[PDB]
């Protein structure tokens, strides 16, 4: 009995070459794609998407392999779960709806898809917002003792299969709830709608879904890092106007001052901290939504 | 169902103020303490201890909290599982045997005890051998993407309880075997005696033992690091003659070149690579034993 947290939003299964993308679709106006991250699904947007749907055609997609999206089989390079591939697949998905130029906001892994999309295919984006991330390269480049402890899961989940999978399998509920809780400002589940938590827990309960998340992290440790490294060492910058939002108690600001980092990656970036842990649209829905509305509706 | 892998060694429960240390004891001659690491017990020495026992009184001890040694209650700073506390406990154990001046070889966590012992209490040691480690400080200082992925368990096991404990409980047999196999040159369990693997497996099957191991890694992320840091910053060197052995395809090699690193930490160090993964005494027992004998006899 998973709750419908987007009342009045439609549901779309979008075929792509790499599998169907599930999305909730609501609103009208310029298209805005919202991408969640780990260990969540598209429902993390349920508190901000209605506000967004007042001004935008809001497409709230499950990432490839997450939620109700199909799970492409991975390979030794974790290709389908690299952000490059996810971006390409979501470009396909949006093209299926006739959106070849759209606004994009991503959180967490979804934000990594988003800035990778902006780097690979900037012509697809009108504007980009990334929530509580720095590029994957920067996390790895800032991987000292303190940060290795803080985001241990970057290296734990990237261990070769089936090591993370086997450990996660014993008590999946514990781990998904732990990560949800530990990255909030409060350190518990209070920020989350209980119905949303149930979506996250149910997705996490599927061993294939967990495997996909590890593949995501494996891509994050390897190919994603390599792709970022190429761009940063080539001085490739995102040319799409972008908003970097991060939680004052979130992960991004632990590594570095987020705006300074993003100004290295992006030629036109504005940013704002939000008093929030990592889960900006759930911990700080009003502030997050206002920031996104302000940013995306600015001409 | 545990094999005795040290025929002719005695079995000693050594009382200390923090709990008992289990030891197999064999041989005669100068005392030589052998300290295992993670995720093993003293039985990892089962192939090299007999050769050492030809010339030394070999004491093959389970680290505090590991194997059959008692598990002192930890605290919010993981104090009893800091290498400084383990070293103090092992020193007390050795004093119970009347050994106040002994040779010491450690592997993995046991080697971290050992060089910490050497820094804190160098008068206790005639000679030190460390097997396939760099100082804990060095691992954390060289922390980068490559190392974070390779020794992910340094940050994973150091997560606050009960996160690692809970995950480790998801498949402990898998986890201990995976650690054993993945750090060998072969990549599988073939370098190990199956009866030793069984010792490692049964110790790891105990949640309280696994908790101890997480306490050891939490110590290694916090106080052990801080203790090392003081020594580095003060330029404290190990004055004990020491041997650093490392596996050609081991942990210590990766991030740094082990002899050069240890030379920053010790005034009198020699070293040699052993054609081995991490588990030198089991993957390469003849070479390891030879090297130890030669160093400890000299």
């Amino acid at each position: 009995d998973l709750a419908d947290l987007f009342p009045g939003f439609g549901s779309e299964w979008i075929n792509t070459s790499s599998g169907r993308i599930f999305a909730r679709v609501g609103g009208d106006g310029p298209p805005l794609l919202l991408l969640h991250g780990f260990p969540q699904t598209h429902v993390m947007w349920h508190r901000v998407a209605p506000k967004l749907a007042e001004r935008f055609k809001v497409i709230v997609a499950d990432l490839p392999g997450y939620g109700w999206s199909d799970m492409p089989e991975s390979d030794e390079q974790h290709t389908p779960y690299t952000k490059r591939a996810m971006a390409k697949q979501l470009i396909e998905a949006m093209e299926q709806l006739g959106h070849v130029h759209f606004a994009l906001a991503g959180h967490d892994r979804g934000a990594r898809v988003s800035y990778r999309l902006a780097l690979d295919s900037p012509g697809r984006l009108s504007k980009l917002a990334v929530l509580d991330i720095l590029p994957t390269y920067e996390y790895w480049q800032r991987m000292n003792r303190a940060y290795a402890l803080k985001i241990y899961h970057w290296s734990f989940l990237a261990q070769p299969a089936p090591l993370p999978e086997n450990l996660l399998g014993g008590d999946p509920d514990f781990y998904v709830k732990a990560k949800l809780a530990s990255w909030t400002r409060a350190g518990d589940l209070s920020a989350f709608d209980p119905r949303a938590v149930e979506h996250y827990r149910i997705a996490f309960a599927d061993p294939m879904r967990r495997h996909v998340m590890c593949e995501d992290y494996r891509a994050g440790a390897y190919a994603d890092f390599e792709h970022d490294k190429i761009d940063v060492e080539a001085g490739n910058k995102i040319p799409v106007p972008m908003l970097a939002l991060w939680g004052a108690s979130g992960i991004a600001q632990s590594a570095a001052t987020p705006l300074d980092v993003w100004r290295k990656w992006a030629s036109d970036v504005q940013g704002a901290p939000i008093e929030s842990g990592h889960f900006l649209p759930e911990e700080a829905p009003d502030q997050t939504a206002e920031a996104l509305v302000r940013f995306f509706s600015a001409a």
